[PDB]
């Protein structure tokens, strides 16, 4: 037994990557390819499904080739895992194998009207109507409403449903389909948990809802766990089956945010993760029993290692403008030029001294869904510099995440144990300190940042016996991959003063329509 | 009929100038000398009267020495005019001919307590109790309270009162005293209007107010008009009688703002001036009858040509943060560097696209009155840029002016005829365009921008026959000096939405204490 290897396809909003991990959980090869962000109308975003599948195959054969020149005794990958951008919905044909049309992406707003009609004509105007089934409000994000929009507005996709050809799938299903050659038509529970068609507690499709929303269940794939035989890679798109050499199983499929949870060893209830990027998603493991939300937050599947494995559930909240706020201060406002000046400028001052900046540029998410909320700054005087604004933008992210976490503590009935953080903005020391102070917990910053991709590789390693227990996983991690830990430090009437200010700033934010 | 020349001493907060004008109303010589800003305690400001007097003298003889070197037709100054920082109060002794202490400046805060005590005990808690007599509210600015402060806190002044050698005087009075060698103890109507001791209906000192604030009337100079024989220069302090050569009468005397009103030719009722400086002072001529405000605006004297000539009254409004908001965006927020960029960045976008920036850094003055209001921005999206923010600051300035003008029109019972503009921000044509479009009158931008100095030069030259009427003053300006006219150029519907957004934004500015 020499060095075994597990591959992860990371199919994100703006690019696709393939990372190869070894049995020590180290990324040893990686390759990235971008895809086009088609915006036909304002607020619309579409991806081209064949560009994504193509990107993924290019990623695999370049990653393989590169590893095979740093380890010339590398004959095979044990298994492939997939993690992907969730909610993004593809429509394809049973026999022609091709996309009927482009894939509306998770944050697309073409499903606006369909979202209105549904809440009214099915929920009696209550957005939470189906939420004890799914765990979700009715929104433009989820996969069913996109399914609905295409069936309605796309000649080709209408006919495909008519003829009994039509397949529908999130990006995990699509990738697993095209990688197979048509063989497997499958999804994992976490991904399925975002369709608006799956029962959260049972992890089975709801025939109530599919029929209530007129989606022919012929179009839907078979649900499985995150960690088991899904299919085999055997397409020849960019030499990919050739490059792998042996028949390679796909034994790993898991949505992106939950992959970051799993990748961060957030296995026990209480353990939570935050992924900074353009925005934030926070997910907390809540345990083997599903918890529902009185604050807006989503309930979703955290993970499920194996067919009839214990299924852990989670709560989920988002902030829309996290790293976008920093990048906005830079490129839109000229408040600094170089990425590190941001942090240095915020430190250069002691407080925000009066000011609050609430960066609700595209609305308020979290536990106050106000899409009339806009970007706002209150309390300025002639003493206000860009440093205070910069510092206040970071305080505001951390304050939203506080409001978010507090809403989870009540919904979940337990504390936040600790908080793992990954992404651009977690390299910011000051934000991590402010974040810790307000939550009063440890913030663990992993120095192997590649944890979204690691998630899917863990799934497929467990299912294929590269590791065997979630404990060996925890132990290999602890040994191999270090982490910076940042503790809370500060007062209680600082914390409560900062929030009292925040509460008052939030009243002043309502503006659009 | 040889060339005639009028001189204007322009004694400001931070410096003194002497500008000599020719009969074409052209500035032909200038010299500027600054004086020391004495700050004994935070909030306090004080000027040395003797340093101020010498400055004026230096300015005169230097500017005269320069002119006779560059103009062979300059033989003499026909008359001298004075324009001055108002409200600044000088306590001197009629036998030593010298000050008993330094002079507290208009914006000095050491009179605050005295001011609160006058409001409570003389006004029953009403700061406006004397506003139908004086045109003014109880405030730190006004002369009477500085006079009162100096009796109560300055032994030398209190002694001088007792001994009956005390002269109180605004800077017009101090300058005409010392230029006389102590022979003239006069003030002009406009400066008297800022003492809190003059009755606007009579333009005479109010026996009741003198009695109630306990300033004896023997301390006070004689009230005369803006344009008449005050005195003659007969000091040789810094060579100034030597430089003037012939006997030179002092025949003009007018407070700085009113001077600008008059240098801007606002002789008829409904004609207004606005100075776009660090802040904004807008004065409108309301005609021969005083008008009082229901919106916190000051009623004041505008001008009076001739001993007991017709007396034109004004309303006065201020905005605190004009050029200061421009300076803040550059200095504190790094939105631009070179001053030309402010206008170019604001022109580079076609509107503000929903944002509003209320630059209420030091509160709202003007016709809303909120010391709690702070600098606020609302409505930002990820499309918002420094360009939109800069343009909104400019809109904001014009919007407050619009409101101030609005109030004046209601209080005065008249329309705004035209707006003459001056100060540095008047060279920002986009601001002048936005302002025309908002008020829907023409804005007149004089190219000879020395409007404060010219006021005093016109008063003095009228009295000495250099110009024989206001019609002749107006005609020489047209012929000799260009005015750029700037016309309303947007839509009434855009006008209205800007005002609606402005009114919404104001509701979100309350922050402080
Ligand atoms: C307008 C309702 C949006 C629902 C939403 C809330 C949230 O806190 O996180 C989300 C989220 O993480 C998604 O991927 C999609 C939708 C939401
Ligand atoms: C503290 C109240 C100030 C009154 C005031 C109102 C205004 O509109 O303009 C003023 C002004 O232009 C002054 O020079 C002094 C006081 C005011």
């Amino acid at each position: 037994a020499t060095m075994k290897y597990v591959g992860s396809i990371d199919q994100g909003t703006t690019s696709t990557r393939f990372i190869i991990f070894d049995e020590r959980q180290r990324p040893v090869s990686v390759h990235q390819v971008p895809h086009t962000q088609h915006t036909p109308h304002p607020g619309w975003l579409e991806h081209d499904p064949m560009e994504i599948f193509r990107s993924a195959c290019k990623c695999m054969s370049v990653a393989i080739a590169k590893l095979r020149q740093k380890d010339a005794s590398f004959r095979k990958i044990e298994a492939i895992g997939i993690t992907n951008q969730r909610e993004t919905t593809v429509a394809w044909d049973r026999v022609t194998k091709e996309p009927l049309c482009y894939a509306p992406v998770w944050n697309d707003l073409r499903t606006y009207d369909i979202t209105k009609k549904v809440t009214a004509e099915l929920g009696g105007g209550d957005s939470m109507f189906a939420s004890k089934i799914t765990g979700l409000p009715v929104s433009t994000y989820f996969a069913a409403f996109k399914m609905r929009w295409m069936l309605e507005n796309v000649p080709a996709v209408a006919d495909a449903c008519r003829r009994g050809t039509l397949c529908f799938g999130t990006i995990d299903t699509w990738l697993m389909y095209k990688l197979s050659g048509g063989k497997a038509f499958v999804t994992d529970v976490t991904n399925a948990s975002r369709t608006f068609l799956m029962d959260l507690r049972t992890r089975k499709w709801s025939p109530e809802l599919c029929e209530k929303l007129k989606i022919p269940m012929e179009t839907l794939p078979e649900i499985r766990s995150n960690s088991e035989l899904f299919g085999y890679v055997e397409t020849d798109e960019c030499g990919v089956a050739a490059a792998l050499n042996e028949r390679t199983p796909i034994m790993g499929s898991i949505g992106d945010q939950q992959s970051a949870l799993f990748g961060n060893m957030c296995f026990e209830k209480g353990e939570a993760k935050n992924t900074y990027g353009t925005g934030c998603f926070l997910l907390m493991n809540v345990g083997e029993e599903a918890r529902f939300s009185k604050h807006g937050l989503l309930s979703t599947v955290g993970f499920q290692v194996g067919r009839d494995g214990p299924c852990y559930y989670a709560l989920e909240g988002a902030i829309a403008c996290a790293g976008a706020t920093v990048e906005w201060m830079r490129r839109n406002m000229n408040l600094f030029s170089h990425i590190t000046e941001c942090e240095k400028l915020a430190r250069s001052v002691p407080g925000t001294q009066g000011i609050v900046f609430v960066p609700a540029f595209s609305g308020l998410l979290a536990p106050y869904w106000d899409p009339s909320a806009r970007g706002t700054i209150v309390g300025m005087t002639l003493k206000t510099t860009r440093a205070h604004v910069i510092r206040a933008a970071l305080q505001a992210i951390a304050l939203q995440l506080n409001d978010v976490v507090g809403s989870m503590k009540r919904d979940a009935g337990l504390n936040l144990s600790s908080l793992r953080v990954d992404g651009g903005l977690s390299k910011n020391g000051l934000l991590m300190e402010i974040q810790a102070s307000l939550l009063g917990v440890d913030i663990l910053v992993p120095s192997m940042h590649e944890t979204t991709a690691l998630g899917a590789a863990l799934c497929a390693g467990l299912a294929a016996g590269v590791w065997t227990s979630l404990e060996e996983v925890k132990a290999v991690s602890r040994r191999e991959n270090s982490w910076k830990t940042v503790s809370p430090s500060g007062s209680a009437m600082e914390r409560e003063a900062m929030i009292a200010e925040w509460r008052e700033a939030l009243k002043r934010t309502k503006w659009a329509k």
